[PDB]
C-alpha cells in the first residue's frame, strides 16, 4: 500500500496565455500582443499510469488521475511554502509499485462564467523509474511560452516495505507471533520463540524432541507415560515394586523378582533365610520354599524341636 504525491512549486506565464496562442479570457492588445482584459485562473490536472517507451497524448489513467482546484493567476511561486490540499494530488495505490510510470501533468485555465470552455495553458509528460522515498524529485516544464515547477515521490502506507511498498510487517505479542521488524519488513523473534511468523516456543535446553513439547518459551511438557525434567524417562506400570520400563506402563522384572508387578520374590530363601535349626533352603516358585531339616527338627521351617 502506498502513494505517489504530486506537488506544484511554481508557474510563470508573464503574459497569460493558453497553448493555441491565446490569451486566458480576453482579447490581445495589437502591437504590444499585450493579454491585459484578465488573468488565467490556474489549475492543473495529472494522470498516471504504466510505462510506456512511447508516450501517449490520451489513455486511460490507470494508477489514478486528479486536479487540483485554481491555485493562482498567471504567476505564483510557492517554492518558499508548505504545499496544502489545494496544491497537492495524492494518488494512492495497493498493487506493489512497479517503479515505472508515465507522467501527465497539465497546467488549465479555468472558465465556469464565459462562452468559452477550460482551455489548457501547458502540458507536461514523461516516463521514469522511481522507488519509495520521502524524497522530492524536481520537474520543470520550461520549454514552452508557460513554464511551470512540481515534484514527486513514492511514499509507502504504514507498516509497509520493499520497492513495490507491497511487504507487510507490523510488531506482535500473542497467540499469532512474537516478534519486531527488520528496516527490510523481516520478523526478528522475541527471546524464546522461532520459525517464519516466530510462534514456536523453544524448550529446555536438553527436551526430549520425542517425547517433550511446548506452549511457552523453556518449558518441557511430558507425552504422556514421561516423565522428568526432560520427558525421557517412562513412567512404569501403577504398582510396580521390583522393575522397570523402557516404555510407558512396563513392569520389567529386576533379577530374582517375578509376577506382573514385580513384587513375588523368586530369592526367598537369599532374603529371608527361613530354616532355622542349621536347615538348608531351596527357592521353588515364587514367594516359595522348601526346607530340608537336620535329625530332630521338622515343620516347614524346621522349627519342631525333638
Ligand atoms: C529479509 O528481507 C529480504 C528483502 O525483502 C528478503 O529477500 C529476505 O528473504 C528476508 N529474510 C527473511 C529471513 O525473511
Ligand atoms: C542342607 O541340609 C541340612 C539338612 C544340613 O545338612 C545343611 O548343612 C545342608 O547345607
Ligand atoms: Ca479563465
Amino acid at each position: 500500500s502506498g502513494q505517489f504525491e504530486l506537488e506544484i512549486l511554481s508557474m510563470q506565464n508573464v503574459n497569460g496565455e493558453l497553448q493555441n496562442g491565446n490569451c486566458c479570457g480576453g482579447a490581445r492588445n495589437p502591437g504590444d500582443r499585450k493579454c491585459t482584459r484578465d488573468e488565467c485562473d490556474t489549475y492543473f490536472k495529472v494522470c498516471l499510469k504504466e510505462y510506456q517507451s512511447r508516450v501517449t497524448a490520451g489513455g486511460p489513467c490507470s494508477f489514478g488521475s486528479g486536479s487540483t482546484p485554481v491555485i493562482g493567476g498567471n504567476t505564483f511561486n510557492l517554492k518558499a511554502s508548505r504545499g496544502n490540499d489545494r496544491n497537492r494530488i495524492v494518488l494512492p495505490f495497493s498493487f506493489a509499485w512497479p517503479r515505472s510510470y508515465t507522467l501527465l501533468v497539465e497546467a488549465w485555465d479555468s472558465s465556469n462564467d464565459t462562452v468559452q470552455p477550460d482551455s489548457i495553458i501547458e502540458k507536461a509528460s514523461h516516463s521514469g523509474m522511481i522507488n519509495p522515498s520521502r524524497q522530492w524529485q524536481t520537474l520543470k516544464q520550461n520549454t514552452g511560452v508557460a513554464h511551470f515547477e512540481y515534484q514527486i515521490r513514492v511514499t509507502c502506507d504504514d507498516y509497509y516495505y520493499g520497492f513495490g511498498c507491497n511487504k507487510f510487517c507490523r510488531p506482535r505479542d500473542d497467540f499469532f507471533g512474537h516478534y519486531a521488524c527488520d528496516q527490510n519488513g523481516n520478523k526478528t523473534c522475541m527471546e524464546g520463540w522461532m520459525g517464519p511468523e516466530c510462534n514456536r516456543a523453544i524448550c529446555r535446553q536438553g527436551c526430549s524432541p520425542k517425547h517433550g513439547s511446548c506452549k511457552l518459551p523453556g518449558d518441557c511438557r511430558c507425552q504422556y507415560g514421561w516423565q522428568g525434567l526432560y520427558c525421557d524417562k517412562c513412567i512404569p506400570h501403577p504398582g510396580c515394586v521390583h522393575g522397570i520400563c523402557n516404555e510407558p506402563w512396563q513392569c520389567l522384572c529386576e533379577t530374582n523378582w517375578g509376577g506382573q508387578l514385580c513384587d513375588k520374590d523368586l530369592n526367598y530363601c537369599g532374603t529371608h533365610q527361613p530354616c532355622l535349626n542349621g536347615g538348608t533352603c531351596s527357592n521353588t516358585g515364587p514367594d516359595k520354599y522348601q526346607c530340608s531339616c537336620p535329625e530332630g527338627y521338622s515343620g516347614p521351617n524346621c522349627e519342631i524341636v525333638d
